[PDB]
């Protein structure tokens, strides 16, 4: 016990009971409530009456809105300045700096922020005491991946913002069955605060918590922990999916031997009764969630879903790379999502769903750009900012990064195998960025060492995601540039190091871009649900048909080789092309990049890989 009662938190639990906690389960809660100094204690059990007392709560403070023209659904405006993924204020703390980046040949390192522990410890200490003062803990005991699968973690979130709550309700597995299957194994700690403790010093925007200045997104590998602060929008206060499921987990799959990366699985199904599962890593917002549930064009083909963002995959007993879900929600895009671009992404958002900065109509619906749908007459738009918004303005009415999120489960196209724990075997793995020029729509790779270098050679131009702005084409190895969470060098080697183990079956490699340009400044490819025409020649080759072309950067389509029927007027000349100018420049990029940034800590098959393209294009 105690000399006095002040480190019995038992009577500020308004729901559960730290006496039915887990042993070192409780000592994490009752330690930071300590520090923060929460006026509540909420243990969270994922009911659907604590979800309905959640919603009303932030209803009855001002935070959310009634979407009354669908089913279940609210709307979110947050501050202007808490509206997207904050990149910058983002560190990993390692006791030596070389666990976590490759030390660079000159400048600044562009594949992590690393801080000391001693740097840590001073920005901790001025802004977690007392936090919390006058709020709610919540205690979110939440699954990633199915309860009882083998590559399955949980973890713990402290939260005193009722917005993460629910979103964490959707995204992942949480309720009171994940404390009885944890008992007293490993978990993740997990803490986040909007550090805006009552009374309110700052006036708030939009009725939203947030303190921008001391944003800070710590994580500590070698301690299982995660230590948010200021932010609450997504990526940054849903800390089982970025910070956990990717930045935690690469270092975790690297210790243990499995892969965490952040790639969409889809299943796509033939005329003939054959099924194969494909993964495709593209940066954020370039094009994953359109693709994982895509309407296909051609006949007799189907596309059902496993996921969108995040994949743990890890070899099987047969050989075979297996892959899972963690993820139990889509946390997508809103802006362009209409019923002609990704229309099972409309039958989704129609209930249970929480929008965040869309535009809300008069009528009780959501609004975004691209939505492509005439609204009724008199019916009027109020824009993310809470101003009565009209056409003529050049203020658009939903945020850029605007995002909506539903339930995994209420995907008509949901693959029947996306819960099950022994995953879905990959046979093929796609990279791609958005590249306005000079790559071509399609090509495979030579053999894993060369896919591994096409995925390390990713670059894209900068889009909505994080704090870049212009257009300006910037690295994105693996579309992993923001979630590594060790030294990218060692990354590279441990890929490479997967054609060694006994009897593996690699999946092949492709790159694709939808996003190539004419001098004009058009899109020389459809996309959407025809990029099904470029998944027809991926499954083909995966049989092993002769329809390739060999070329000076990999395989690309034959003569008469893509279904193209229903087009026909598209300009196959420069959508195939590949210039000798230009490609002698990006390998000069790439080159520059590679020995600056990875530098040391660089593999010899990388360099071989970048030597042998170096010379098959100068040979042309
Ligand atoms: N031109 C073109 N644009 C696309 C395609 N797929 C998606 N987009 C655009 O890319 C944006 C983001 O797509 P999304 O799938 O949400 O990217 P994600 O961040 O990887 O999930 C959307 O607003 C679309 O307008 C495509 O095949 N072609
Ligand atoms: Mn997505
Ligand atoms: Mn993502
Ligand atoms: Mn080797």
């Amino acid at each position: 016990p105690q000399l006095h009662n002040g480190l019995d938190f038992s009577a500020k639990v308004i729901q559960g009971s730290l006496d039915s906690l887990p042993q070192e389960v409780r000592k994490f809660v009752e330690g930071n409530a300590q520090l923060c100094q929460p006026e509540y204690i909420h243990i969270c059990d994922g009911s659907e009456e604590e979800y309905g007392r959640l919603l009303a709560h932030m209803q009855e403070e001002g935070v959310i809105r009634k979407l009354k023209k669908y089913d279940n659904c609210w709307l979110a405006l947050t501050d202007p300045r808490d509206v997207a993924r904050i990149e910058s204020k983002t560190v990993i703390i390692t006791q030596e700096q070389r666990d976590t980046v490759p030390i660079p040949k000159s400048g600044q390192s562009q594949l992590g922020r690393w801080m000391s522990e001693e740097d840590f410890e001073k920005a901790f200490n001025a802004r977690f005491p007392g936090c919390m003062k006058g709020r709610t803990m919540y205690v979110i005991p939440f699954s990633m991946g199915p309860l009882g699968s083998p590559l399955a973690k949980i973890g713990i979130e402290l939260t005193d913002s009722p917005y993460v709550v629910a979103s964490m309700r959707i995204m992942t597995r949480m309720g009171t069955s994940v404390l009885e299957a944890l008992g007293d194994g490993e978990f993740i700690k997990c803490l986040h605060s909007v550090g805006c403790p009552l009374p309110l010093k700052k006036p708030l925007v939009n009725n939203w918590a947030c303190n921008p200045e001391l944003t800070l997104i710590a994580h500590l590998p070698d301690r299982r922990e995660i230590i948010s602060f200021g932010s609450g929008y997504g990526g940054n206060s849903l800390l089982g999916k970025k910070c956990f499921a990717l930045r935690i987990a690469s270092r975790l799959a690297k210790e243990e031997g499995w892969l965490a990366e952040h790639m969409l699985i889809l299943g796509i199904t033939n005329p003939e009764g054959k099924k194969k599962y494909l993964a495709a890593a593209f940066p954020s917002a370039c094009g994953k969630t359109n693709l994982a549930m895509m309407n296909p064009t051609l006949p007799g083909w189907k596309v059902e879903c496993v996921g969108d963002d995040i994949a743990w995959m890890k070899f099987d007993a047969q050989g075979n790379l297996r892959a899972i879900n963690p993820e139990n929600g889509f946390f997508g895009v809103a802006p362009g999502t209409s019923v002609k671009t990704n229309p099972n992404a409309i039958k989704t958002i129609q209930k249970n769903t929480i929008f965040t900065n869309v535009a809300e109509t008069s009528d009780g619906g959501v609004y975004w750009e691209g939505i492509d749908e005439p609204l009724a007459p008199g019916v009027t738009i109020t824009s993310w900012k809470n101003k009565e918004w009209r056409p003529q303005d050049e203020e658009p009415c939903a945020h850029p990064n605007s995002r909506f999120c539903t339930p995994a489960s209420q995907c008509p196209i949901i693959d029947p195998a996306w819960e099950s724990p022994e995953g879905v075997p990959i046979e093929g793995i796609i990279f791609g960025g958005r590249r306005p020029a000079g790559v071509p729509l399609v090509y495979e790779a030579l053999s894993w060492q060369h896919g591994v270098f096409v995925g390390a050679a990713m670059r894209s131009e900068a889009t909505a995601a994080a704090e870049h702005k212009g257009k300006v084409i910037m690295h994105d190895p693996f579309a992993m540039r923001p979630f590594f969470g060790y030294n990218f060098g060692k990354y590279l080697a441990h890929w490479l190091s997967m054609a060694h183990r006994p009897a593996a079956k690699l999946p092949k490699i492709f790159h694709v871009n939808w996003f190539r340009k004419d001098k004009n400044g058009k899109f020389l490819w459809p996309g959407f649900g025809e990029n099904s025409r470029v998944l027809e020649w991926m499954f083909g080759r995966i049989e092993g048909e002769d329809s390739a072309k060999l070329t000076p950067i990999g395989y690309v389509p034959k003569e008469d080789a893509l279904n193209l029927k229903g087009l026909g007027d598209v300009n196959v000349e420069e959508l195939f092309g590949i210039s000798k100018e230009f490609w002698e420049k990006e390998v000069e990029e790439i080159d520059k990049y590679l020995e600056d940034q990875v530098n040391a800590d660089l593999p010899y098959e990388i360099e071989r890989e970048l030597r042998a393209l170096k010379q098959r294009i100068s040979q042309m």
